[PDB]
């Protein structure tokens, strides 16, 4: 168990970026591989299943490995799961080679009911085997006795690096997400600081506290409590949810957090500049400043140009920022 | 004059509901390993007799998820289904829950942490349990707190109301107030659907952020609570028999004075009696409303964790009718 830290700093040192691909597979995403797929005689699921490591995810496998037409004849039921779950192989295999970390938003994969957390835990399987850190993005938040069952869910089944936390409830909740007392064990988590919707200014700008508002006393809050629980010591961290739109505050908590690990949404589909984002939030361990980009990926119908195009230019701004 | 089930607004619902049983009581039904690990062994122990009783119940033919499974003898699925062994004594824990104690239930509260930790297997215990109650016609939140740009939670919106037919949930507002417009209201369907969102929570450290933050005097509790009212009137959501409602936590006794003297007629689901010790006297007396479906006191493991929940569940009932009577 090398620890996220760990993790994130020896994946930069062999793939040098700080790109983060977010795998949010929409309904009208898996629709339209389906459609696409059975109009190209499968090409993509033909690939997807000379892979290695499909053959080592735990949910369905044997459907998994069928072939299409099989699947629509055979296994009806199945089709869903099947080509949902191949839509994130898909993805993966196309993208991966650019990617320091995947991060996978949990809204995406229950609306279904339990069919799309099989598909879940299969793409959790699938990432572990490729070596390459994980996100679940979830901003849990409930009281301790609740949580943690968050806490086992996501470090324990999933076997996920590391999560997104919503502490305006209190930030004791992260002594049962970030550490088991029992198996004494650490996890890392990514805690709610400024946020890209547009109207993000009403709480965690507008509201204060001795004069600083309330993102930086809440990010501050966090990394009293890391300490706390001695993460870091661990190969552990609490870092920040920076949106990717909002410029000052990234400045802001980079200057004032200078070694905190940020995690930042919001460019491509919400529109947040590339090069501001990275520069105003730039550390030279740049695992620390991870750019996020899930749609203006998948819903790219060239994903691997995608991915490569923005590795590129992520590495362009990085090698300027050195 | 009348509608069927399904076929009318929570505001409603909540109080024909109220009107036929006159409590407030909300029960949690929050099932832990432990909990389905001892339903299990003491089923085992005395013949099955819950689980038999449950399968007597017409509505279980009514839910979605493995009723081929469910239906099954339960010798027969500890000796040939080995692998369905946890889904269904899961399913059927809460089964009986539901049956032993919603005579006396004004609402169910499921917190979705209990029903993901397993993976798949719990999201279709939970999709059977609000099937189950959807037949009963008994008022359900889902609390899972959920909080997210706007694409993305409208994917919670589909399975909190569409997928599990849930007449409310609990929302986390800290992000913005925008997303209520992507969770209590569909554009697409033109449909309304009801919320209560966190205002002051019950673990011990809740005044580091929801107190301690202000705007001008105004504690930030006060803040999300008046923006949360002034969504909730924008989307017309009282109008269309939904709303927007408030936790408030049971130990919180002055906020709870001071969010229903200064929003006289709001809705409030109040956590915390029972195992986390709250004052039942004193979060009843400062949140009281006269229509008391205003007023949830959910009360989860006091109920869910005693060997007799129907017993547990009627004495939680007539403590709170006679707190109730007292303010009437
Ligand atoms: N967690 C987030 C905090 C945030 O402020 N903005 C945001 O977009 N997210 C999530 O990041 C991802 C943005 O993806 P995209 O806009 O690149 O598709 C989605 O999973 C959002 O729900
Ligand atoms: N949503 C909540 C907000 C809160 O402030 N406190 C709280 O306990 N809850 C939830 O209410 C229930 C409390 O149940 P119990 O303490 O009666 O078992 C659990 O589902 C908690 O996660």
């Amino acid at each position: 168990s090398m620890g996220f830290k760990v993790k994130l700093e020896k994946r930069r040192n062999a793939i040098n970026t700080c790109l983060c691909i977010g795998l949010d597979p929409d309904e009208k995403d898996i629709e339209n591989f389906m459609k696409n797929e059975k109009e190209n005689n499968y090409n993509n699921i033909k690939k997807n299943l000379k892979e290695k490591y499909i053959n080592n995810v735990s949910i369905k496998k044997d459907i998994l490995l069928k072939a299409p037409d099989n699947i629509i004849r055979e296994e009806k039921s199945e089709e869903f799961f099947y080509f949902f779950n191949h839509f994130c192989f898909y993805i993966i295999n196309e993208t991966n080679k650019y990617a320091l970390t995947f991060k996978m938003n949990f809204a995406f994969y229950i609306p279904y009911g339990s069919v799309g957390i099989d598909v879940l835990k299969n793409v959790f399987d699938y990432l572990y085997e490729l070596n390459i850190p994980t996100i679940l993005d979830m901003k849990i938040n409930d009281i301790g006795n609740t949580v943690k069952n968050y806490r086992k869910f996501i470090f324990e089944y999933l076997k996920s690096d590391s999560c997104t936390v919503n502490i305006y409830m209190g930030t004791n909740m992260l002594k049962d997400i970030c550490y088991d007392e029992e198996k004494n064990k650490y996890y890392s988590a990514f805690v709610l600081v400024k946020t890209t919707n547009p109207d993000s200014a009403i709480f965690q700008k507008n509201l204060s506290l001795d004069n600083k508002q309330a993102y930086v006393i809440m990010a501050q809050e966090a990394l009293n409590m890391s300490s706390y629980l001695n993460l870091e010591q661990n190969n552990e961290f609490i870092g920040f949810v920076v949106g990717a739109n909002s410029y000052d505050e990234m400045n802001y908590i980079r200057t004032y957090f200078p070694n905190c690990y940020i995690l930042s949404p919001g460019i491509g589909a919400q529109n947040g500049d590339l090069h501001k984002t990275l520069t105003n939030g730039y550390h030279k361990s740049y695992e620390k400043i991870l750019i996020n980009i899930g749609r203006a990926i998948t819903k790219n119908p060239y994903p691997q140009k995608a991915a490569q195009m923005y590795y590129d230019q992520i590495n362009a701004i990085l090698k300027q920022n050195m």
